[PDB]
């Protein structure tokens, strides 16, 4: 009821600390496929048996583990996803979103709401993407974190959008190529380009080779504020526009408009907020995403009306917004050049 | 499913920061019974309209508010409970559990699991109850926080335990008298004593007078390690034993045994953990409670077997464990003197 829901919201930070400890101590990999004894696990992570037991009991209480017998633990399907080696692993995602880099800025949430600018810069001394460009191990974690987040979209997009009419697709800020890989895997004759920062482009180039898509997926690097590489039939921009304030978004959509020319189409893959906020079945709460974008980057999530205006301004019209399955929490906004 | 549950656990800390901001900014009292315009609310808390709007949208997304029209907000039943003036208010509870005093120690959870002792002492420079004895405004908040938590138990205990056979009941560590008040309100001829620290006894004395129970409820102060006042038919100890390590608990139960003498009974009102950890329908997760007791006090939650042993040792036998409604998450453990 009403009181239980409030209690659940209030104790979220303590729940996150329990999950953060599981992730940092690599307990999911320690347990793996079997039933593990707390005493055996205790010698794997430099915690005493009693302390590790209480942590594992909380993880069982939170649906991440099962205590089959006293002191004997197996993973649930949820806990299995924190294994580094799970085929659907979100281990790096879990580490990224529990790192000081992504959590310390939330300690100043009110300042971010007051100033309208990110608190990340205050805590770490530069904007997030500049900071990561100078911290290769955080950059590495971020690339893997966005892969983990994008799995839900990558696994569903090609079943909710017809890619068959296109010869070429360019993913603008396409990360390590998780999204474009999933699309190319379903369309053998389709050709791809990932457009990224030089740093992330290095990760994407290796991913494309590792995935055996080198022959029909290229990687190009640059600055989507400077330009987007031209000549493609379809442009994707996923989980990118929400990183930026309204003016920076127009500048990105402006680079996209030039690339579209006559016969180009843009697919904006992002949260489309309703005009009136309400509870959402998305795996990741879109209003928490909105405030994450504020504190980390000075970005935000947007309604169809807020984006339709930013398109209008870039010389683009929102043609059509297509849904994904409710658990994904992103929509496909088709954008074409404005008739003007 | 599995992935959505993991995502929910990981983003708990950001959800808590949103609720903490609602509580600190007194937004529940600002909105109150009506529909409030974001622009009118913005001039109540020194946030700009846009920033406050995004916070309120997240609160609507988390079930604390309703956006009836764009920029127009009402409380839900859950949000209503954060009003200072709500008859079932947990406002002080919300402020206490989002204060640095109760959250900073969680930043060192692993150290607490490693050392088995509280991280509060390291952060704030003394044990929690000593610290609060020296910080009257935190002591005040704590008294009101425990009242808010105890409402669920106070509203249910007398319907799940027969108090009619007793002439006198003494609440050992009875806080501001929330629990004993609820019992006395249902038993007009029953007499009560609250046994507390001098500091909290001041709060209980005022509460008993305010509630019109002065004529049949007394307040006495001292140290339950020194003694528990004798001569009562029934002793209550609620949310107290979980504050202490096993040896301190035996010392408290030892004071209780002396007070029971021949015809005295003890009711231990606390979490009774199962031997094997699993998800729990309690409004407050008992394993998160366990780790809260570790980081703040070096306490813990206990199984019936763990408590039955600590009783045996105090010269007491666990007679019988009685359930409360599943949402409460506390049980009534009847304890009588050990036959020996
Ligand atoms: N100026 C710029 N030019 C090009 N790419 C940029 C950029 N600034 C940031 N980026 C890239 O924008 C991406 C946003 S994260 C989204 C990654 C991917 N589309 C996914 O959904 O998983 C990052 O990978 C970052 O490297
Ligand atoms: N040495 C001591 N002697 C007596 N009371 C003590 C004590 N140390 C702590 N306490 C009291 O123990 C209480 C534990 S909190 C529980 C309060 C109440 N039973 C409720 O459930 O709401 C506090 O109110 C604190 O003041
Ligand atoms: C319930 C909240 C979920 C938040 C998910 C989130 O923040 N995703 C995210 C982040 S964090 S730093 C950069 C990014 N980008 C590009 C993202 O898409
Ligand atoms: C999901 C976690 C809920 C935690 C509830 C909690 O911690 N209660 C608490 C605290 S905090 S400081 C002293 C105390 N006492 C006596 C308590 O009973």
């Amino acid at each position: 009821g009403a009181r239980s829901l409030l209690m659940q919201r209030l104790f979220g930070s303590r729940v996150t600390e329990v999950l953060a400890a599981m992730a940092r101590l690599d307990l999911a990999d320690a347990i793996g496929d079997g039933i593990a004894d707390v005493h055996d696990l205790a010698r794997s992570c430099d915690l005493p048996a009693d302390g590790l037991h209480r942590l594992l009991r909380a993880l069982a209480g939170l649906g991440m583990c099962e205590e089959s017998e006293p002191g004997k633990f197996a993973l649930t399907a949820s806990g299995a996803l924190l294994r580094k080696d799970h085929p659907e692993s979100v281990y790096d995602f879990a580490r990224f979103h529990t790192a000081p880099e992504t959590t310390r800025p939330w300690t100043n949430l009110e300042q971010a709401l007051r100033t309208g600018r990110p608190t990340f810069d205050e805590h770490f001394g530069s904007p997030l993407y500049e900071y990561m460009a100078g911290h290769p191990e955080l950059s590495a974690r971020f690339a893997a974190a966005m892969r983990g987040e994008s799995l839900a979209t990558a696994d569903t997009i090609a079943e909710h959008y017809d890619f068959s009419p296109y010869r070429t697709v360019t993913d603008v800020g396409g990360g390590d190529g998780t999204l474009i890989t999933a699309i190319l895997r379903r369309h053998p004759d389709l050709r791809g380009t990932i457009f990224e920062t030089p740093e992330i482009a290095e990760r994407a180039a290796e991913r494309v080779r590792a995935a055996g898509l080198h022959d029909r997926c290229a990687v190009v690097s640059g600055d989507f504020f400077d330009l987007v590489p031209g000549g493609a039939d379809l442009y994707l921009v996923k989980s990118t526009l929400h990183n930026w304030d309204d003016e920076h978004v127009v500048r990105i959509l402006s680079s996209c408009r030039t690339a579209l020319a006559d016969r180009g189409r843009l697919l904006v893959i992002d949260v489309v907020l309703p005009d009136r906020a309400e509870p959402d079945p998305a795996e990741l709460n879109p209003y928490v995403k909105d405030l994450q974008m504020l504190v980390l980057l000075g970005g935000r999530e947007r309604t169809r009306a807020h984006l339709d205006r930013l398109c209008a301004r870039a010389g683009l019209v929102i043609d059509r917004v297509l849904p994904l399955p409710p658990h994904v929490g992103l929509s496909l906004t088709e954008v074409v050049p404005a008739p003007a």
